[PDB]
């Protein structure tokens, strides 16, 4: 029930998955980011130090927290909502086949969005078509939903 007092949000990538090159997830953290940014007032610049504001984690099964992930399919990842601490920092259940665009795999870019809106305080959509619907389904074109939008903006 918190957001973020300052719109400098900052992030840090801490580790990364085996089935992408790390040029290909940073830039495709920059783009899932790079969405809300683009619609508020709130800018997200890449560090490297525990200090960040949201801290990108890829894991399998149980990674710290006491939400470990599930293996193949199920749980793809989550993030804590806005706060001190482990709040704010982003899970990728490393244990799924991560990729991007059409084809096999759920997309990096579109989930990372999703979880960083929760990074970021915005609750699960009631609309399908929304980014922040809780169910994968990939889609070209505009991530985000007029829903989604108005989310972030009530919020920052
Ligand atoms: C497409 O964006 C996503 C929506 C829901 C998920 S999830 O399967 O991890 C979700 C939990 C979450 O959004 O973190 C669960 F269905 F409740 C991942 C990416
Ligand atoms: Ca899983
Ligand atoms: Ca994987
Ligand atoms: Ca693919
Ligand atoms: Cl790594
Ligand atoms: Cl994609
Ligand atoms: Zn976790
Ligand atoms: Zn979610």
């Amino acid at each position: 029930d918190l957001k973020w007092h300052h719109h400098n949000i900052t992030y840090w990538i801490q580790n990364y998955s085996e089935d992408l090159p790390r040029a290909v997830i940073d830039d495709a953290f920059a783009r899932a980011f790079a969405l809300w940014s683009a619609v508020t007032p709130l800018t997200f610049t890449r560090v490297y130090s525990r200090d960040a504001d949201i801290v990108i984690q890829f894991g399998v099964a149980e990674h710290g927290d006491g939400y470990p992930f599930d293996g193949k399919d199920g749980l793809l990842a989550h993030a804590f909502p806005p706060g001190p601490g482990i709040q704010g920092d982003a899970h990728f259940d490393d244990d799924e086949l991560w990729s991007l665009g059409k084809g096999q795999g759920y997309s990096l870019f579109l989930v990372a969005a999703h979880q960083f809106g929760h990074a970021l305080g915005l609750d699960h959509s009631s609309v399908p078509e929304a980014l922040m619907y809780p169910m994968y389904r990939f889609t070209e074109g505009p991530p985000l939903h007029k829903d989604d939008v108005n989310g972030i903006r009530h919020l920052y």
